[PDB]
């Protein structure tokens, strides 16, 4: 019998053509049930989105035969490999492509009824509309930012925008480059300096929602671009983080985060990373160097569709069928069919084994729903730096268990109302009157502060026959300041 | 239709202070303003009518 | 030797087809240029958003050899065609379909 | 119908041309495919269509 499988990965297809043999190995030698039994494998490295390429590299791996096939492709370029799947009754397993660790985006597909799922999407699905309904009510927000870059489908949460009309809440929302001086230069650039400092301290309030890697680029320098001078909150949930680039943001941060990853208790032990006999390679059961935070989610959805597998082939061993894939063109319509698909469907769907990632439960469209978290976190403070304290857990079963200045014045003349008070070598030093006392009484409480502008005008800009306002009206119109707080004569 | 048919309006809707807020709309506007009815109360309904 | 051209469809390819099977029928009734040879088309219908079955419907297209192609298909119906369509050199004249 | 058109009108120019080629018939599920090579003077003659 020609024991044969297909795997296509495509770009990039590197540690696909790294991590893949670290069980297949394990399952040659490891497995008593798959012992009298001959083990092989495929590995394929080919170009991304590239769909016809794989085609002649899937047309060509049907005519040998191919028990399970595991992806990792995208949306677009896998409603072929969907449909393919579906006369032959063949297993199609898979993984969203995505390139740096952003968040991720379901598909949408034939409309054939529900039950039939040969492909299976490996990665944890997108419960998160639920954590935004989540933190737009436990963490005291009306007025706030989020983002997004260049390279994500930005249509995750689209449906999140809708309940923001409901509540009334409001949120901002723009793209974020592929180069952070470009953000910083059309920050600094391309806009007004009022609108800027007012789109800043909006950004008090801010969501990036991104790859670990150039939101970590960005975040430390946003930072150092002094957007955080005591505290306010900025969030980002994800699956993946290390444990020093955590800290390379939180504790180069003083204010308050949100990093959450994901999380499942693994087993130290040889003869305790084992399901279904066959081991478990993890750094708890084959530690390596750089392998201490090796965290991408594509590593237990691998070694458990392995041992998903594993359980499912021992009982189709135990089923007593086989059935030979032949040489064929894929040009056919009425395809030759394999009969032992519907109990592969069958052993798999209703497969599952609890192991290390918890238990592995199937549905009929394509889904597995469980996954939990836990979060650690922390407020701003300075007596015991911003190490970690758990404030919450998130599960699919239960929701979250645990939950959560320089202004622009231009001023009058006449010192009666509010004199120059001081006047050294360089400067007329210090403004006193009646409304300094007033911005006195702002100022004290809060450490927020002004800028004094002086019109030489002295107007009390009047409507004249222009459509326009003389001295200082017109120009707080004009907005090259938007405050003038003082004695102003008060006209309708 | 989706929101990436639209992307860079969100970015410059932003720009300009322009309150964004959106709704997704679903087949029949029948089986939406009783699910209105339904689920909100009448403040949320008849302030943001306005 | 002869034209020849592939025609497939989304759901619901009926009025695709009748908007080019009449309009090709007109060609060869009233041109000079195109009268030492004739159009000849075949078409072939898929699924709705479904490449794998444009394809399967092409490949006898390829196997008829076709020039060129005309698609009426969303783009979920492109992807593999476009990976197809840049190995045989085929202009791909693709055009989405509106999704209702 | 507007691709029917443009392709029609890109079939006389061809023939004004007074050069011919036709796509050979070949099951390209083979790695061994011939590319059409008259790809890009005919492709200079569709582009620049109206």
């Amino acid at each position: 019998s020609i024991i044969h499988i297909g795997a296509i990965f495509e770009e990039n297809a590197a540690k696909d053509d790294r991590v893949f043999q670290l069980a297949v190995s394990d399952l040659s030698l490891n497995d008593d049930i798959l012992q009298s039994e001959k083990i092989t494998y495929s590995i394929k490295v080919i170009e991304a989105n590239n769909p016809f390429q794989a085609v002649q590299e899937a047309c060509d791996l049907m005519t040998q035969g191919i028990l399970a096939l595991v992806t990792s492709t995208g949306c677009a370029s896998a409603n072929a490999l969907q449909s393919l799947t579906d006369a032959m009754h063949i297993p199609h397993l898979f993984v969203q492509r995505n390139p740096g660790g952003s968040p991720r985006t379901a598909c949408h597909l034939n409309p054939s009824p529900d039950g039939e799922a040969y492909t299976l999407a490996s990665r944890p699905p997108v419960r998160l509309n639920d954590v935004m309904l989540r933190l737009v009510t436990e963490l005291r927000w009306q007025k706030f930012v989020m983002f997004y870059d260049s390279e994500y489908d930005i249509r995750g949460l689209q449906s999140f925008l809708d309940q923001a009309s409901r509540l009334g809440l409001d949120v901002s929302l723009q793209k974020v480059d592929k180069n952070i001086s470009h953000v910083f230069t059309s920050l600094f650039t391309t806009m007004k300096t009022e609108e800027l400092n007012r789109y800043r301290d909006t950004l008090r309030r801010a969501i990036l929602l991104l790859s670990p890697q150039g939101a970590h680029s960005f975040i430390n320098e946003a930072v150092e671009t002094n957007l955080a001078s005591k505290d306010s909150h900025w969030v980002f949930v994800n699956e993946e983080i290390s444990d020093p680039e955590i800290l390379d943001l939180v504790h180069s941060a003083l204010g308050r985060m949100t990093v959450v990853r994901q999380i499942f208790p693994s087993a130290k032990d040889n003869q305790k990373c084992m399901r279904n006999n066959h081991r478990i390679s993890s750094l708890l059961c084959d530690p390596q160097e750089g392998y201490l935070q090796m965290l991408q989610i594509s590593n237990l959805y691998l070694y458990d569709s392995v041992l998903m597998l594993a359980n499912a082939f021992h009982r189709k061993l135990e089923d007593r069928k086989w059935h030979s894939m032949a040489s064929l063109n894929c040009i056919r319509k009425s395809t030759k069919p394999w009969n032992g698909g519907r109990s592969m469907l069958d052993t798999i769907k209703k497969g599952h084994i609890t192991g290390l990632t918890g238990v592995m439960e199937f549905r009929e469209d394509s889904s597995n729903p469980y996954v939990q978290f836990e979060i650690l976190g922390t407020t701003y403070s300075e007596t015991f730096g911003k190490d970690m304290r758990k404030l919450a857990t998130w599960d699919s079963e239960k929701g979250l268990n645990g939950s959560l200045l320089t202004l622009k014045v231009v001023t009058v003349l006449e010192e009666p109302f509010v004199m120059v008070a001081e006047n050294i070598l360089g400067q007329p030093k210090r403004y006193k009157g009646f409304s300094i006392d007033v911005l006195d009484a702002l100022a004290k409480a809060l450490g927020f502060k002004y800028e004094i502008y002086q019109a030489p005008d002295g107007r009390y800009g009047h409507q004249l026959h222009n459509t326009s306002w003389n001295g200082m009206i017109g120009e707080l119109i004009s907005k090259r300041a938007d405050l003038a707080i003082s004695a102003i004569t008060i006209t309708p």
